[PDB]
């Protein structure tokens, strides 16, 4: 992989840039925000999805899809509604792939052309310890034992693992249309010398057959902790 030198090519301040390897920038567009700008609206075709949701859930939905449309604009794609498929996945315009994520203080979208990008998965979470009991439910025993060997003790690697499980599913589902449980992938980590970024690889433990290509046995990705946020990204 290899990220770009930090801040170079006008990436200073861009959190998602620290999980995108240098070789994927030519294929991917991205947009991120740290708040819900006032005045944003859903497209009419998107509005029914949130008709009965509280304002905070509307704001997440509206903002992150505003991001998705900024990214799509950078690739020459006209505004389109981003609906949801039958297991919650974003429905992208013709010929496009992408991933959406949002959490406290972050909204982000990464998009690409199916011609050049097989699949994308991103996830963001606040950089805080997991609530009690959650780690056991989202991890495998061999996973938990190995994280203290590969990850900084100063970081909430339980939250980072969780985030990587989420990014793994988001990259996996558009290619398989099958559910990947938390126990269905074993993720191993690597930490960069600088201590706040690194790599991961998700080893698939179940049938990895895809509708249109070679089976998925492993999915490589990147992780970063910056400005109180954890980010993970997978680009296949
Ligand atoms: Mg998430
Ligand atoms: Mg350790
Ligand atoms: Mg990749």
């Amino acid at each position: 992989s290899g990220l770009v030198p930090r801040g170079s090519h006008m990436t200073v301040g861009t959190l998602v840039a620290s999980v995108l390897p240098a070789t994927v920038f030519e294929d991917l567009a991205y947009a991120e925000l740290y708040s819900d700008p006032p005045g944003l609206t859903p497209l009419p075709e998107e509005a029914p999805l949130i008709a009965r949701s509280v304002a905070k859930r509307r704001n997440e939905f509206i903002t992150v899809r505003h991001c998705a449309r900024i990214a799509l604009d950078q690739l020459g794609v006209p505004p389109a509604p981003i609906l949801k498929g039958d297991k919650g996945e974003p429905c992208w315009p013709d010929g496009m792939v992408g991933s959406l994520t949002h959490c406290a203080g972050y909204r982000g979208a990464v998009v690409g052309r199916r011609d050049a990008v097989r699949s994308v998965g991103i996830d963001a979470e606040p950089h805080d310890v997991l609530p009690n009991g959650v780690l056991d439910a989202i991890s495998l025993p061999a996973e938990r034992a190995d994280m203290p060997r590969t990850m900084p003790a100063a970081l909430h690697w339980d939250r980072i693992l969780f985030c990587a499980k989420e990014a793994t599913y988001k990259a996996w589902f558009p290619l398989t249309k099958r559910w990947l449980g938390f126990e269905d992938a074993h993720i191993t980590f690597e930490t960069d010398s600088t201590g706040w970024t690194g790599r991961f690889v998700s080893r698939i433990l179940i049938d990895g057959s895809t509708l249109s290509g070679p089976p998925l046995t492993t999915l490589r990705g990147r992780w970063s902790v910056e400005r109180g946020l954890v980010l993970t990204a997978i680009v296949l």
